[PDB]
């Protein structure tokens, strides 16, 4: 995790494309080892978003180089579907999974957990649910969560599934907070972004 750290943000605020979508490529095959085929569909989703991305970036580097730089010729480029179309929407996407692993990952370090059940990682989850998620999904897909919710592994299987290596579990928290200072300065970018430009839309799948 912290062997794929984000680049910090520079003064301008801006974030490059290339290095960002190389960075968060490495997110996805952790879903491999949580323990479950029900997390399939969920590295699908924010796989295919990055892919999504790096396909429309891939046709012009230059002119996309930067995030900003999406959203604004793409803007142009489409006039009235935007913001629900191209690189925009998957980034849409991307920053709400980016944003619920933040989110998680943050709550777990801080020592959240339920007293009456210690070893769980579902008010950890539940939380980063709520935060990052919930509002955009409709019962029956927030209905589909709380059955997933069950695959969850234990709290002391995470970590030391995420240590794959001899180390203590303190020792890989204080990994996932180096790791969670520029993941999550980025994703406040990003959400900075589709605020200032009014890209941010609350449709419920
Ligand atoms: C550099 C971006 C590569 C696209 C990978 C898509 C799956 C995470
Ligand atoms: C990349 C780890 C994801 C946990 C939700």
């Amino acid at each position: 995790l912290a062997e794929h750290l984000l680049k910090p943000l520079p003064a301008d605020k801006q974030i490059e494309t290339g290095p960002f979508l190389e960075a968060v490529s490495h997110l996805p095959p952790f879903f491999d080892c949580l323990g479950s085929p029900v997390f399939t569909p969920i590295k699908a989703d924010i796989s295919g978003n990055i892919t999504k991305i790096k396909a429309v970036y891939d046709t012009n580097p230059a002119k996309f180089r930067t995030l900003q730089n999406i959203l604004e010729v793409e803007k142009e480029m489409y006039g009235a579907e935007w913001p629900k179309v191209g690189a925009t929407l998957a980034l849409m996407w991307l920053k709400r999974g980016l944003r619920f692993i933040q989110v998680f990952l943050q709550s777990i370090c801080d020592g959240e957990r339920d007293e009456n059940h210690p070893n769980l990682i579902r008010v950890n989850a539940t939380k980063a649910y709520e935060m990052a998620l919930k509002k955009y999904h409709g019962w029956i897909v927030q209905k589909i969560f709380q059955a997933a919710l069950y695959a969850a592994p234990y709290k002391s299987d995470f970590l030391k599934a995420l240590s794959k290596q001899n180390v203590t579990e303190e020792e890989c928290l204080e990994k996932i907070r180096l790791f969670l200072v520029n993941y999550t300065a980025t994703i406040d970018v990003i959400y900075e972004m589709y605020t200032q430009m009014n890209a941010e839309l609350n449709y419920k799948v």
